[PDB]
């Protein structure tokens, strides 16, 4: 039970362990400082500014596969409530990766097969 | 992650801040005192009655783009739990605006990108 | 009986024997931002409505509300009118104009014998 | 430039002589005194009430091809301006007939084929 | 179990009481004397002549919603056998109304709910 | 309220008077004596046999719009019960005509429009 | 082998070695209301059939029977014929014409050796 | 030969024995005294009003699979003529049940297979 | 002139003579004693049970064109009223054949073509 | 704000006031003692058995609009948590009506429009 | 491996035991002595004429769900070779039933599940 | 202007020399003496009987791609008039071959290209 | 269970007796000597050469319904194994006919109906 | 409220009592020790590998209705929160069965119908 | 080279080596003793009963992907004749695996590529 | 009457003589020793493995019409039983050719056309 | 990167830094029946493959095998090449050509600072 929603290209992946959740996000062309990242309960929010390709007035864009929007964001409802305060994150090479330990109440417990 | 539902034409907008939600509602031709408004948890209700164009018996309606219903309403499920008791509201020029501070358990905490 | 112009603005048009009422929805517009003129059989309504103002902390996460700031309507009525005696009031987002008909446009009875 | 418009079943025909226009209108079930008829210039208006089939509480309508609306009307733009003040009209057998003499400015004059 | 059939515009309605049947018929533009009306058992027949709009040779029909046919008729099979001989009828304002008391064998009798 | 049914091409017409029914039937190429015809109540039957074009063995049919069947028949349910015993009939030029006086219980009585 | 004209009139066309028979349905027509001529390879049939006559007491409540009073057919045959020796009989609504073939149109044997 | 017809949701079932017809009818929400039930020959009529769900002005209908109409009725033509005067009926728990003994003339008599 | 209706596969044919109707019914795999057969007026009823193919628990049905229903029936409305009391019937080889003499009132009488 | 789900025909309506929810259920032909009714939190369960129309072996069902299932049920999720212990319910005339007072935590509080 | 093929309506069913095949066949209207039945290897043939419904020249077929063909036949390839010489057969009530013991080489031998 | 017409499967080919026309025709299964062949002007006629495959009452036709018609014929309009009296024809191996010398009036003469 | 396959127009028929199989083949325009014919078990092979219409260089083919292929053949799998060595064949008039007595193992044996 | 989701063929069934949920799951080809099973709140997870059909290099798979994937899993959101720590489970014959007692807060309490 | 056929869900795979065929069958929820397994020539038969999920009358099936049939079977025709007597079989974990050594006459012998 | 089946691109041709079958197979890029080939009865098998285009890590495939699979195979059911032990085979230039003499029981014997 | 010509002949095209390999399926063709030339950026392959030879006793009863005897391909490559140092081998129905790139077509590095 997960829902993404927001504006602008931003490919997400979601990885679930027994005791945590990893979220991965593509943000090519974004500055680490331009990225806000907050969470609580079962929701994670990612906000990003990417400034546009700056062209001198000599230059023209004669071809482009690259999205224009400068404001981009995603709100992600995850399969488990998490501990925001132990959440880590790094940002290398256009890729954001967030680690979100699960709250105890959301950690599943085994059932033996007899 | 939002749900609107009820009877009547009533264009809604929803604005999220870090610590509040604003809801805006179009209600042309309604009287401030004919509006009821309550909330709790993560749900807002707006009720309204707008009386119909009153024609003398000499006059006929020869053309109307204007909805007829006299009972109108909306129930709105917001993306955060709120503090009803600090909610304020205004009604100017056919437009209702409601401010609803977020409850502390719904306020999101930062994660640092190291 | 032709409407035409830019922007969301629900009109209704009422006819009496001696006048035309025109009603218009203009939620979110300020009385002083509305221009209103007329002559012969045509009525013009122009309005500006400024956009919902957001602090830089806030985002719009959902909107059914039109964005255009310039809105107008030209309305050709089923009778010539007297502009000079035309009245108008603006309550609660609703504009109502009253437009007495010109004498030349007032219909006279025929008897069914 | 013959434009009919209004509400209600009401079949009109329109007959043009050199010096007049005849409008014929079906209004079965209407009382002569419940009919308003006015004109000016090149427009004719016909307004009528027809009260509904009267049923005692014993009776039921088990079949009907007969329109139910009580308010019925028509505005008709003619192909010539007329002299309202000389217009006549009878109402026999559910049929209204209106005679509308043409204004002089609207009476066509001949061209000789030499 | 009712069947209309015949030629020409003639909107019928049918009303049923415990002890009778009313039939209503629109016949704008028809002369009372031009209408034959007979019945037996469970069938009613209505025959009508309406003569055409008569135009002088100056005049032209430049527009018409009004049916042309001069012979019009309807045969109506009703939900009950009736007493023709006690049948009444009046014709006002383009509308024929026929009253047709039910035969005794066709009058339903109540059933008590215990 | 009519039903035809049976085998073969046989164009039927039906004429109603106040006191009779006439039925007309096309039967090209049939012999008056090869026709059976009976009635009772409100049903007429027509039976007929038409022998086929007889070709010598030198001759071939190189084109035919003409039905082939030799047995042909029709059962016709009329809108009134009849007196069989006063029924007459004629057969001229491929056309059969039958006159069938109505029984007294099927003859319709007038209603006066007051 | 072309048919053409106005009105319901089922034709059949039979060929012998030495003649053409033409058959035609004309129910409700009077022998004397039928004109019949021919030449070379063409046959014409014209007929009038008067309408079903109704007293003013009677109504037609159902009809599968064509209404046209003028009916005709022009038929181009697969051989030239001798008009002058053409015969014809009219029984029971059915017209039958016999049309001997012209000599120039009679086919001669070829032997299969 | 089995025709239903009239206004309103009202699921009928029909049951034939050798010597009677049973009609069953769903009429949830209806009052025993609000039901009229009469019959003659081979027809049964059922009439019933059901008053609408009543709401205080605090309350709103937020959802509803339940038809709204208040006047509801059924005319039923049965496969047999019956004896009205011996017809009984019960109304328990939303369900009307009607027992209609067949008339003698309508009771089928056996044929032996030899 | 005919209506069949009921449950089950059971091909009927219907034969009309001057003085009787013959009904024929396919009923393969039914037992002569399992057949009930009654009639009155213009309606015949055939009822039949056929028991299912009997399999031992060793055996499986590996292919089957043969209907499964065990209750089968037809109610037939004929083109004439009949004399039930003089009706005979035979059951050979899966085929039921019923002979139903017409009642006098339903026998057609000749009309002479002069 | 609502989800219904389960097996069987069983029209529900749902009414919301300020302080309670009313659920209404069509259940014609069910017995008050055959109805089980429980609730907790924001979910109501209705279970019901209705036994089938009872036919003697003389009798056949010749026509039926009436569902056959005998096990019927609904699980309903309401727009508010409720107080199960103060819930009442009535079963008249095939109609079940349940009253479910809202829990305090689910009651909405007013906001003033200044 | 199960192929039917031939002329005429003839509903087959096929039944397998461990040690035989049963073929069942519908042949209503057929005479025991008009049926030929032979077999070898894994094929069975069934041939049968049924003479047509016989009508006096007074009588007409007015209706008929019953196939007309007189020659009817079935070739059936079975899932097993059989012993023709021990095959039996009965013909009661329209139904042919054939019992075909399997040949030894075709009888399956068990495998134990260890 | 090459027109073929008649009944029956009979493939024709047509070959044109300077001074003749060859017609070839398939007629497998036909006896040379059952073929009639005549011509005049620009038309050739071919008539043939082929009697059907002869089956003893032991045998059955279990498959067939071979046309059944016994009467077969063709009329052929050629692109030139011919001299019937000098026409020859053989019939070998189911194939008829006809040689038809061209009439002098139909023999083309050369044009020199200068 | 029969399969044809091969190249070129060659209409086949297949006739089956109790003790043999007849195959018939159309081969207009083929020389008896140009036809090879072999068989074994349950398959028959037919090979044929037909040489093309030979045209002098004066002549043109201006129209043709006649297949061109010179090599034609069919392999036919029959419903029974046969005795090749007792197989006869004749070839008259473009038609090949082959007689193929059945092998004893393929001759079916009767089953008595008791 | 009942959501399945994940990789692989694995037919689930879900069973509710008053005081528990039973989950059943098909897992043919899987080893008891290759199955992981955990739960908390209202979610159950099932994970399982099944190794693939093993073929020697002589052998080939010539046909296969059997899915190939080796990793298979199911996340299931149930209609009730449960008590993980008392959940049991058996795995016989391809079938996993899990018993999940409901938590007290989720057990529905009865309402009396007065 | 293969035909499966029978009743029920039961995924088969088929493995061919040089000297045997392996058949694999999904049969989750079946009991080893409820499985019958025979073979001969080139055909294998698997028969199985599986009893239905057992519910107490407290419990309801609220969701189910799991087939219901209790009788399930497959008849399989293999690409080789086999030695039934040396066939083995195992049933673990819902999976049946049968090993079927090829008969000598069905074992392929090498051909050398020179 | 032929069946091919297996994995991979491998264009097959089949040539029949009176006394043999030749099979030709395209196998570009396969090594003579990587080909297995066996036969018996009326079935031929061809197995082959072709290793993939081997690219150094500087090189990329920028375009390929060439199938990728490394395992390829074909099983071929021929129209005659063969003598495996006299089968020969060749493999030149990517093309395999196999000669397979027919067994004596599959060699067809002549029929004389008398 | 354009292919064009007559006949079934699956090509693949491999690029290195310094050369282009071209592979081509030509089952049933004789090494000596293959012509192979090139220049600048274009490669041509022509081949004849003679048809499956049948004795007059034998018939082809089924064939998935193309019949055309003339087959060819013209291939325009993504670089100009050195024809003179082009090699080529033909094993097992498969033709493989190696075509070193011309100097003017060899790409040079750019550094990412």
């Amino acid at each position: 039970g997960i829902q993404i929603s927001g504006k602008g290209f931003m490919p997400i992946s979601i990885i679930e362990g027994d005791q945590h959740i990893k979220v991965i996000a593509w943000l090519p062309g974004v500055n680490k400082e331009d990225i806000i990242l907050n969470a609580v309960g079962d929701t994670l929010e990612i906000r990003a500014k990417r400034s546009p390709l700056m062209i001198t007035e000599s230059e023209r864009i004669i071809y482009s596969e690259i999205p224009e929007e400068e404001e981009i964001y995603r709100t992600i409802k995850l399969p488990a409530t998490v501990k925001e305060e132990n959440a880590s994150a790094k940002f290398e090479n256009g890729v954001l990766s967030v680690i979100l330990p699960k709250a105890e109440s959301s950690i599943k417990k085994g059932i033996n097969i007899e």
